[PDB]
């Protein structure tokens, strides 16, 4: 495969603040949507939908073929207009490689492209923005190894 969506992979472990970690859907089971730079929604066919506090861990064993982990991140726009407040962190082995800082409902999505050469484990974290988990629907749009 020229690219492998995370939603094709099985995780080593996964926690979430609500429900199921959803493959190719938001945590509420909708098409994943994030806030675009034009103010409008951007919809994603593939991705991972979860809820703060969430930690999802993937082994990269047998996936050393790929150069980058790539995803868009943001508050899932099913929660536009709410108190949603989260941050995204990405780890490769035991170091943080991406940190969005605080993102609320109207915060434009961010793109992640981090190199995975020589790494064995990819960990995705969605934190609760320092308040509560209320409305903390965080989605990884187009999340993939490529
Ligand atoms: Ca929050």
């Amino acid at each position: 495969e020229t690219s492998v969506y995370l939603s094709e992979l099985e995780w080593k472990s996964a926690s979430t603040g609500y429900g199921e970690i959803q493959k190719d859907a938001s945590c509420d089971g909708n098409t994943i949507t994030l806030k675009g730079e034009n103010g409008e929604k951007v919809s994603y066919d593939k991705g991972i939908g979860t809820h703060a506090h969430s930690e999802i861990v993937y082994s990269l064993e047998g996936l050393d073929y790929y150069d980058y982990f790539e995803t868009f991140v943001g508050v899932d726009q099913e929660m536009a207009g709410t108190v949603a407040s989260i941050s995204f962190e990405v780890y490769l082995d035991n170091e943080k490689v991406f940190d969005s800082g605080l993102m609320t409902g109207d915060t434009t999505q961010k793109h992640v492209k981090v190199p995975i050469a020589g790494k064995n484990t990819l960990k995705l974290v969605v934190k609760d923005g320092g308040d509560s988990i209320g409305s903390d629907h965080g989605s990884f749009g187009d999340a993939k190894l490529t």
